[PDB]
This record gives structure tokens, C-alpha cells and sequence, in this order.
């Protein structure tokens, strides 16, 4: 292995995928896992198995941590508190913005540099260009390791505050859960009349959602300008579709629990006298 | 010089329908409760019917594009003998029940009846990306589908006259989920003073585009009643949820729009089915 050394801490599904990709691109790859047996498949394709946290940290300057949660990351760090000096830690362990900031503070106090990353991909997609990985933390630190990290996917630096990658990650997941709420309600409705989901989804729902997804750029601009529009696809107009959806759902025996919240928000805005505004107005309503 | 059509209702959508029929050479008779709305159509060749009865008499294909089912019934009931041996194509939005009720009246008055759901705004009428759902007797639809094809892409969804409306409302339900997601995502980034436009254009839209394609695999699982074991399990989703909730709380963002799916996921995990995937949620809201 002729390329710059990397150590990977955590050899679950994701850490295994990261280590595999580093090895495939010729990096000297040292691996560590709390349960040491998980290293064996990687040893078989050229990984070096570190017997301790301390020796994994010593083997490389770039130390990737991909464990379960922030508590587990802290447990790893605290096991060898002098091992991190002059190292760059890239923490790809999911958590809150606060978790990233707290971990960074510890790392900085122990002589390490620290970047947080959020992997927007499943393990199988690591190493593909479609795998987006968000990163945040000091720009100069990121600059030093971004070429090595680019083996994993498309690097997307989102700023200096170390908690920002996690915020972007969780924002994207929130978007996905809305999409899945819509899928669930739509498919329940057609399934309630014995319509197969696959044909409906492939030929009607996906094309419709694709068209409506493009509308989001205009909404985003309105959010930024704090100018929610007048007439058109107003909230007054949306509030006219809602009773049909609710009544049809009730008649088909489909619960409205997943869609009722946005309908209640729309109705609140109408009742405040702002029915002429559009959907961009809803963002400020859920903010503090 | 082409086959006659009558359009009842000259709002934004009815005007667009009449305009497209005229552009494709159909003799187009128009009627509206407020007669002034006919004047622009007269100027491009429409015949203005003085009564509902005379609009019905002018054509075999009678398109009704009004506000709601009550308004459709008001039009029909004004001239109860006018509809015999005519094909009514009702493009007025409502519930499946509304379409069935209207069809029952039409059939009792000697008419044939198709319901359609326009998944498009008026200016898109006549374009291939305008999908129009239709339901009702297949043999009736056969007789009018070539004329109707000038309006958009015909999508026949079956015999039960309420099915076009069910498909339409299902699609809208999907959209409202998408908008719930947009709202929460953008609130979160805005709470940290991140501009929405850059985030949406370069991160959220590409991500949602990729997740939208994943819906085909979920749909297959729903149909097979086989919700998977491991992978992107509900157990895995239930680990992201507390991070989203805690970060939202810290940023002062209400979780009212996403809490319901999190509660459904948690219920399924607690029933011992955490190894199943998101396709399991469809059956949970059915009953
Ligand atoms: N899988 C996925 O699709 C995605 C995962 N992620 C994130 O990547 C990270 C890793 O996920 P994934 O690999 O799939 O999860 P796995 O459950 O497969 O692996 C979790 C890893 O964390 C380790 N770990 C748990 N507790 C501790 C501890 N106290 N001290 C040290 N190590 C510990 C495990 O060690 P041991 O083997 O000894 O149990 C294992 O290496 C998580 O933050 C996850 O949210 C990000 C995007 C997608
Ligand atoms: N426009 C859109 O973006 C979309 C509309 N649709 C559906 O198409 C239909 C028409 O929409 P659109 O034209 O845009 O709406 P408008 O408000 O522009 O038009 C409503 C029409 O209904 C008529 N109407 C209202 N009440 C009655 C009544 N009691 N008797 C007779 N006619 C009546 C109005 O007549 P008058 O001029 O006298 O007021 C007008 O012609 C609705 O079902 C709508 O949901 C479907 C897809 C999207």
C-alpha cells in the first residue's frame, strides 16, 4: 500500500465500507474495532490490525472515527488521551450539532484537529460520485485532508462551525421523512381500493413528485426574501384541496395522521388573515 | 370543422380547455353561470350557448369544469332532459363518492359519464406533461379518448368512476408529505442562518430526487407484503429520529410536521417488527 496512511476506528457496516475503499485506492489502512474479530476480513485484503486505540492513532495522521454515537466516540478518545496530539480526527459518527461541538472541544484540548462529516449514503454507495459527504470544521484542516477523503464520495464543505455538517445531515433526513410520509399516505389510499402500489408509484407518483420537487427552488427564494407571494397557489387554494383529501381518506379507512399537521398549519395561517400567501410562509411558523 | 364539444364552466381551467378545443379545430360551444366569461372565447370562434339546455344540444361530448360536485349537480339539474344520449366528461375535482353520486344521476337521466382529474395547471393544458386521469366505462372512454387527447396525456385508471378522483387525491397527499419535509428541512437550516436557496438547490433537491427513485423498491415491498429484514430497517430509522428531535428542539424548530411518522416507526419497533423497513407503514394507517 503506497498511498498516505489512514486509520479507521469502528468496523461496523459503514466503517468496514470506508476501510475497504481506502484499501482499494492504495492507502496504508490501519483498523481498530472494540470487537477485534471484525478486523479479520480487512486484514485479508491488506489492512493492518491495530491491537490498541493508541497504536491505531500512532499509525496515521488522518484518523477516521465511524462508531455508533457521540458517547462511543468519547469512550474511544478517553481510552488513550495522549494519543491524539498532532492528529486530524475526522468524525463521521452521526449525532446532533451539539455532539459535534462537544467532541471538537475535547479534541482541541488534547492537541488534535477535528472535522465532522455526515455521510448521506448507505455503505454500498461509498466510493461512488453520487455519495454525498458533508463536512464542517476549520477550513485549513479540511483542506489538508480533503484529497484523501475524496475517495469516499463527493466532498461537500458546509462551513467553519463544526456542528454544521450534522445540521445539514439532519435537515436532509427531515426532508426525506416528509417525502416518506407522503409516499405512505398516497400508497395507503390506492391500496385501500386494491390498486397495486408499484404501477401507481412508477407511472404517477414519482413523475408528480419530480415536478413538485422542482417547485421547491422558488419556495426557497421566497423564504430567503421573506416574501411569501400574493395569490396563485395561495394557502387559501391549498385549504380547498384538504377537505377532499380528508373525506376521501376517512371513506377509505385510511388514517390522516401523517398529513393532518401541515393542513393544521395551513389553516392557522389562513385564520391569521394571511391566506393570500403561499407555502413558503410555513417555514417561519415552525421556527422560534 | 372538427367534431363538436361543449364546455360548461369558463373559469381558469374551463377557459383553457375550450381554448385548446378551438385551437385544434373543434366546433366549441361554451356556457358559464356568469356569461361575461364567454366573451374572450367568442372572440376566438366559440359559440356561446344562452342556456344549459342549448349547450347540451350542440354536442355529443359535454365537458364540465366547475368548482365542486354541488355546482356540477346544479348545472345538471337545471335541464334534466338535456343529457340523454350524451357523454358527460366531468373534470370537476372532488371525492370518489362525489364522482359516483354524479354518475348515478347522469345514468338515471340517460347520459354516459366519465370522470377526469387534471394533474396540471391551466396553462399546461395541451402539453404532454399534463397528465389527466380518467375513470368510468371503458367502452364509453374509447369513444371520446381521441378528442380528449388534445388536452394532455390520457391516463385511464379503470371502470369504477371514482378512481380518477382517488388517484388525484393520492397524488396530492404525496405532495403534501414532500412539502412537510421541505418545511422542516428549511426551518432547520434557516434557524442557523443558512440561506435556503443554496441548500435547497444543491443539497435538498438532489437528495430528494435520489430518495424519490427509492420509492419503487418500497412499492414492490408493499405489493409483496414483504417488508424486508435488516438494511434500511425501522430499527435504523429509530436511531436517527432522536437526533432530529433533539437538534430541532435546540434550534427552536417545532417537530409537529415529522413527529407522526416517528411515532408510527416507534409503534412498529415496539410490536417486535423493527427489522422490517418503511414499506410496513402503509398497512399501519389502513383499516
Ligand atoms: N449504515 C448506514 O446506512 C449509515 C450509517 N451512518 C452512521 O455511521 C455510524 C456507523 O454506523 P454502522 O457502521 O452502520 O453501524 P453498526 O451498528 O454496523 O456499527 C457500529 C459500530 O460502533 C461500534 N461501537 C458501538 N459502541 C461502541 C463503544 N462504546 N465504543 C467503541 N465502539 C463502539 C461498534 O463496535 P462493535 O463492533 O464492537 O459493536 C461498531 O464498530 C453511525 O453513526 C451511523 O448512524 C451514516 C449513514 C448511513
Ligand atoms: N386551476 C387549477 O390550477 C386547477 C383546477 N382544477 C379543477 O378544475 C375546476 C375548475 O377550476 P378553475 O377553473 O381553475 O377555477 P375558477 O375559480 O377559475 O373557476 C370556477 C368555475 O366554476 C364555476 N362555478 C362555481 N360555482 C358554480 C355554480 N354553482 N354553478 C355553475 N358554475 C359554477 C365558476 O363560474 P363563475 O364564472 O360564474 O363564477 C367558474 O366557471 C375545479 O374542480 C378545480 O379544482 C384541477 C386542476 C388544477
Amino acid at each position: 500500500m503506497a498511498n498516505s496512511p489512514v486509520s479507521v476506528f469502528g468496523l461496523g457496516a459503514m466503517g468496514t465500507a470506508l476501510a475497504t475503499q481506502f484499501l482499494r485506492k492504495g492507502h496504508k489502512t490501519t483498523v481498530w474495532n472494540r470487537t477485534p474479530a471484525k478486523a479479520q476480513p480487512l486484514i485479508a485484503i491488506g489492512a493492518s490490525h491495530a491491537p490498541t486505540i493508541d497504536s491505531a492513532a500512532a499509525a496515521s495522521s488522518l484518523l477516521i472515527i465511524c462508531q455508533l454515537d457521540k458517547a462511543s466516540v468519547m469512550q474511544t478518545l478517553q481510552q488513550a488521551p495522549t494519543a491524539w496530539a498532532a492528529k486530524t480526527i475526522v468524525d463521521l459518527t452521526n449525532g446532533t450539532p451539539a455532539h459535534a461541538r462537544e467532541t471538537a472541544d475535547w479534541a482541541l484540548a488534547h492537541g488534535a484537529r477535528y472535522i465532522h462529516g455526515g455521510i448521506m449514503a448507505v455503505p454500498f454507495m461509498i466510493g461512488q460520485p453520487d455519495a454525498m459527504i458533508l463536512y464542517s470544521g476549520p477550513a485549513e484542516v479540511f483542506e489538508g485532508v480533503k484529497d484523501t477523503l475524496s475517495v469516499l464520495g463527493t466532498n461537500t464543505y458546509v462551513g467553519e462551525d463544526v456542528g454544521l455538517a450534522s445540521l445539514h445531515d439532519l435537515a436532509l433526513l427531515s426532508g426525506m421523512y416528509g417525502l416518506f410520509s407522503g409516499f405512505t399516505h398516497a400508497v395507503a389510499l390506492v391500496q385501500s381500493a386494491n390498486i397495486p402500489a408499484a404501477g401507481f408509484v412508477a407511472t404517477q407518483l414519482i413523475p408528480w413528485l419530480t415536478a413538485m420537487t422542482q417547485h421547491l427552488n422558488l419556495l426557497a427564494t421566497q423564504v430567503d426574501e421573506k416574501d411569501y407571494g400574493d395569490g396563485g397557489s395561495s394557502l387559501d387554494m391549498q385549504a380547498k384541496a384538504a377537505p377532499n383529501i380528508l373525506e376521501a381518506s376517512q371513506a377509505q379507512g385510511v388514517s390522516v395522521e401523517l398529513i393532518q399537521p401541515i393542513f393544521k398549519l395551513i389553516e392557522r395561517r389562513v385564520e391569521e388573515g394571511k391566506g393570500s400567501e403561499g407555502l413558503a410562509a410555513l417555514v417561519g411558523m415552525i421556527m422560534k
